[PDB]
Parts: structure tokens; C-alpha cells; sequence
């Protein structure tokens, strides 16, 4: 009948069946209570992705606050390896993460990040789009590694011969980059560009 | 006689009513009223079925794969990017239906052409690549974001503004009545200034 025990069976049943198997029915049933025992803590599949994506974040350390010295560059790229990380570290990370916004619990954290960059100089609306940009984008990139990894074994390889040179090039590039690196890669178009912005600002 | 044609349109309402978890060659035939080596013959298995429901989609709703004449590479990437963007939003799923497609044979030619043009205007074929990349990383990122909120947003409480403190209520009033267009936008933008001080720094 505990929260903490709820939400690690629930973590364990998520890397057992994933993110679409997983349901409320199944989780009372791995627990073994009635499902009003179960709907007091989770009410339904989605409060309990809501609960395994606070989870996951708070586990991982998801690098929310600046630390002191920081710099507000330094402080976005800890912020989208950290998530990065953490979503990584659970099947369908990604996928329970991609539904979430920020609870009530959370607001003084969400508050402390915004006045951070509004402090480098950032409008609100800028600080906001800026914090967005790398969610979506750390989003994005482990979304779309997992599903090229699964579509790939779902059609036939691509033949190497029947390219053009400069996409034959590119093939050569991508079969080698590896998924952290075209992530860092945007990233730091994101921060670069976020540069120039708070200087015209 | 079954056509090509008839097998997307059918599959891209099917798409609606029931999501890409939902959907499946055999609900297609079904649908269709086909027996099922009848839709085998235009579609394998459900892969090739979203590989053929994406193309159609991008095909549709014209997504900027061509640079237009005398088109910078800076308008030319937001054009990509906004256009593939209102292509995956016209369906449900839509970002889903394109995030695990690669190009295919009959698309080569756009795609060499695309790597043509971004080196002609000065870009290394490496960033060249990994900035269209980004781009569609980000995009699809947006959408698939943006989707999901959409589908999460029934299934819970809504926020209470007036318990919020005043930054994330101004960042909540924000959201909420600009939608999430700007924030799409303003992070397309971010991706050029950092590909613009990129070739700055390869000079
Ligand atoms: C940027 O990391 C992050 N993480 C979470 C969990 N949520 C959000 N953003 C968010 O929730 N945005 S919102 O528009 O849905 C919102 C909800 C409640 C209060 C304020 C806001 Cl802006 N970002
Ligand atoms: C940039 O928009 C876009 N659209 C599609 C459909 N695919 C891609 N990229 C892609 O397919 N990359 S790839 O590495 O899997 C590839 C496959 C075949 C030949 C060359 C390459 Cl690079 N981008």
C-alpha cells in the first residue's frame, strides 16, 4: 500500500511489457489488490505514466536547477544529457516522458529555471521556447534512434550501390555516427543559436 | 480492382479512427473489404504500410524536399521544416507515421539534390547532413510533442493558473493562447543561428 513500492513495480512491469502493454488491470495484478486499492494511489494509465516520469527524472537526477557558477549554456547542455540519460535508462523512457507536464509539486522548480535565464537576460518568452526547444529536441532524438532501430529490422537494407555519391557519402557518415553524437551535434546548434539571440536581445 | 490510390486514402481514415497502435493490414483488408493477399500485393506488413502512409503524406501536403530558385539555404531549411511539420499534423499520429522512415530509392535524386544544393552554398557534405538532420530531429520532435499533449490533456486534470507562481503562469498563459506554433518556430530559428555561426567558424 505504499507509493514507493506502486512505482517500482510499476518500473518493473514497464521494462517487462513496455509502455503499451502496460495498464492499471496489470499492475493491480502484479501488486495483488483490488483496483480501488490501486486507483488511490494511480487512477488511471495516464496518472501513472505521470508518477513513472517524475520518477525516472528524480532517480536520474534530470539536471533541472543551475548550480552555482554555472553558466546558463553549461546549465541547458547538463539539463538535455541528464534527461537524455535518464530517459535512456527505462524501456519507453521517451514515450512516458513525451505526455508529461510539470505538476504542482514541481512549480517552484519550473519557477527557478525560468528565473534563471530571464536573469541572463532572456524574455520570459525566450527563456520558455528556449527550455522547450531542448526538451522537444532530446525528445525527438532518442524517439527517432529507437524507432529507425526497430524499422530497420521491418524492411529490407538499403543497397549502397544504387546511391549517388553524395548520399552514398552520407550512408558511409551514418552507419558510423552513433546516436549520442547526432544528438550532441544539434544540441550545440541549439545553444549556438541561443547565443546569438541573447546578444541581439 | 484494387488501386494503390484506394489502399493510402482507406488507410490514412483508418489512420484516423483508430491511431497507429491501432492500426493493422488485416483492420485495412477489412476495411477494404479485400480478402487479404488482395492488400498484400500493395502492402507486405504494416511497415510497408506506414512507409507508403508517409510518403503520401509528405507528397499531400507538398513538404519542401526541392529548393525553390535562388531559394538561401537559411529559407529553404524553414520551409522544409514548417511544411513537414503541417504534413505530419494533418493526420493523427502523423509524426509517429514518419519517425521511423528513411528514403527511399525513388526519393535518391531529391535527396542528392538536396545534399547538392546545401554544399553548393558552402556547407561540408558531413554538416550538410547533420543539419537537415537536426531539422527534421526537431520537427518531428515538435509534433510528436504537440500530439501527445493533445491526447494527455483529456485523460487528467487541468492546471489551476492562479496557483501557479508569476513566471510559469506568464510561460502557461503563453502556451495555452499562442499554441505551439511559436515555440516551433522560435526553435527553428535557434537551428539556423547555430548552422549560420557554424559556417562562420569553418571559414
Ligand atoms: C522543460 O521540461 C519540462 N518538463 C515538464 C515535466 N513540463 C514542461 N513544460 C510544461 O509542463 N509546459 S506546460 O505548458 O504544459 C505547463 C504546465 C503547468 C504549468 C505551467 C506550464 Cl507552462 N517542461
Ligand atoms: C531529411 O528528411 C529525411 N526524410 C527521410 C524520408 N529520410 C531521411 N534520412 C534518411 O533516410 N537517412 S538514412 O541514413 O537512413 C539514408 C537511407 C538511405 C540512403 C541514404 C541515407 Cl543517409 N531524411
Amino acid at each position: 500500500l505504499d507509493k514507493s513500492k506502486v512505482i517500482n513495480s510499476a518500473l518493473e512491469l514497464l521494462n517487462e511489457v513496455g509502455i503499451e502493454g502496460l495498464t492499471t488491470r496489470k499492475l493491480a495484478q502484479k501488486l495483488g489488490v483490488e483496483q480501488p486499492t490501486l486507483y488511490w494511489h494511480v487512477k488511471n494509465k495516464r496518472a501513472l505514466l505521470d508518477a513513472l516520469a517524475i520518477e525516472m527524472h528524480d532517480r536520474h537526477q534530470t539536471h533541472y536547477l543551475p548550480l552555482e557558477g554555472e553558466s546558463w549554456q553549461d546549465f541547458l547542455r547538463n539539463f538535455a544529457k541528464s534527461m537524455r540519460l535518464a530517459l535512456l535508462s527505462h524501456r519507453d523512457g521517451a514515450k512516458v516522458s513525451l505526455g508529461t507536464r510539470w505538476t504542482e509539486q514541481q512549480y517552484e522548480t519550473a519557477e527557478n529555471m525560468l528565473a534563471f535565464l530571464t536573469q541572463q537576460g532572456f524574455s520570459l518568452e525566450n527563456a520558455l521556447y528556449a527550455t522547450d526547444a531542448v526538451r522537444v529536441f532530446t525528445l525527438g532524438a532518442v524517439l527517432l534512434d529507437q524507432e529507425q532501430q526497430v524499422a530497420k529490422e521491418e524492411r529490407e537494407t538499403p543497397t549502397p550501390d544504387s546511391m549517388p555519391p553524395l548520399l552514398r557519402q552520407a550512408w558511409e557518415l551514418k552507419v558510423h555516427q552513433g546516436a549520442e553524437p547526432a544528438f550532441l551535434f544539434g544540441l550545440e546548434l541549439i545553444i549556438a543559436g541561443l547565443e546569438k539571440q541573447l546578444k541581439r536581445e
